[PDB]
């Protein structure tokens, strides 16, 4: 059942539009980007306006910065290069007032030669050099980078192998507080338009490593028509027909996933010339819960009422989160200085009730509130109110205030509260 999964990861196919999701795409691209490393195999170049393919090929307007790996000409088989690139985009976004990062580490790009006359032939022509296999650029979408071996060139850059080698990277993307702290969010990717089979039945490849431990919960639309493949050490989503528009592109070809934690550890393997355009994301949580404390200053003694009122904003399934909740909890942990009396739990005007609606846990500071799948069946949208009684204690005169912060929790996902305080008078 939806809501006894517990650790279980969840896969969802429904009729939720992935195309028009309202989850935050962060920023990423090649005005934040830096290389913390790159090995020399690593042929990285700046082009505006590229070319697509062929240097007589169309013509895009934007500015990319272009990644390609030099060959060994002579080795006409597979070659492998071992953690060619990681990457950092600084200050792809503000979350929960708090500055988020990306990095991007390839683990491994794989070049499977193909072992035809063409491939041959670029290995032995003395103007090709390197094969394509990422760029940063928003020839496509915003805040985009591309995983592919089609090559993009300008006059100065056409060195790159067309069709001699398909690609197998194995990359892992994170997002991760700058400040530090903690990072709660869950990393969500969504990766579209998984459609490209070659004349020799290479098919578009988009995996991820370690799913059924890494991966929260995975959502396609009713029209998937991709073909998930489940072995031992990943899950891979391989395409079976042409796409196009966004609509199709997002729910014929295409998914969405939640990770179990701020990163993934995916791979994304070609044609003998295809590629896939990817953003970073999380889900919404927007507003975060609004907390208030009566009042904002005491006399610093013992038996003194302190209550906090908060007020939560329940995600929206299927625009700002993949999916209805499997859970929503709510976790207060009040300062050592006061003492829980009581709370009770408001919606929609109507006072909720411990058992039917909610269920208190407590665990010395800490008071958890859980709301029942009797409640969550109802798919109510409108904002929850919990009110917390508590007093100072005997420990107060002991920090001249006491500051409080609420946390929501729906599935895995969570936002914290902004922080009050009271102060304490002597
Ligand atoms: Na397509």
């Amino acid at each position: 059942l939806y809501f006894q999964g517990a650790m279980a990861l969840e896969e969802i196919k429904n009729g939720t539009d992935i195309s028009t999701l309202d989850i935050r795409k962060f920023n990423l691209n090649i005005n934040n980007v830096s290389v913390l490393s790159k090995s020399q195999s690593v042929d990285q170049f700046h082009l505006s306006n590229p070319h697509y393919e062929y240097l007589s090929g169309g013509a895009y307007p934007g500015e990319m910065e272009n990644f390609t790996l030099k060959v060994d000409k002579s080795k006409k088989q597979d070659q492998v290069f071992e953690n060619p690139l990681s990457l950092k985009f600084t200050n792809i976004g503000t979350v929960n007032g708090k500055q988020v990062d990306a990095y991007l580490n390839f683990n491994k790009v794989t070049l499977h030669y193909l072992n035809t006359a063409q491939a041959e032939s670029e290995m032995n022509s003395a103007q090709k050099s390197t094969v394509e296999f990422f760029s940063i650029s928003e020839l496509w979408e915003s805040n985009a980078f591309e995983i592919g071996n089609v090559p993009y060139v300008d006059a100065n850059h056409d060195y790159i192998m067309n069709k001699a080698f398909w690609i197998d990277a194995d990359v892992t993307a994170e997002i991760r507080y700058a400040d530090g702290t903690e990072t709660d969010l869950k990393l969500v990717m969504k990766p579209t338009d998984i459609d490209a089979i070659d004349a020799n039945n290479l098919k578009e490849t988009f995996y991820v490593k370690n799913y059924q431990n890494d991966v929260n919960l995975r959502l396609m639309n009713n029209a998937n028509v991709l073909v998930q493949e489940e072995a031992s050490d990943r899950t891979s989503w391989i395409a079976t027909q042409i796409t196009g528009g966004s609509y199709n592109e997002n729910n014929v070809s295409g998914l969405a996933l939640r990770s179990n934690s701020n990163s993934m550890n995916f791979g994304y393997s070609s044609t003998e010339t295809c590629s896939a355009v990817f953003g970073l994301y999380i889900e919404k949580i927007d507003p975060r819960p609004v907390l208030e404390v009566d009042p904002a200053e005491i006399p610093a003694k013992d038996g003194q009422d302190v209550t906090y009122k908060a007020t939560f904003k329940v995600p929206v399934p299927g625009k700002d989160i993949l999916a209805a909740p499997s859970s929503i909890e709510m976790v207060q942990k009040f300062d050592e200085r006061l003492d829980y009396k009581e709370l009770k739990v408001e919606s929609g005007g109507v006072t909720l009730q411990e058992g039917r609606d909610y269920t208190i846990e407590k665990t010395g500071q800490t008071v958890t509130v859980k709301m029942t799948p009797e409640y969550l069946k109802g798919n109510s949208s409108s904002d929850i109110i919990i009110t917390y009684k508590t007093a100072t204690n005997k420990k107060v005169e002991e920090s001249e205030k006491i500051d409080n912060t609420v946390t929501l929790h729906v599935d895995n996902l969570s936002a914290p509260s902004n922080q009050v305080s009271t102060a304490l008078l002597y």
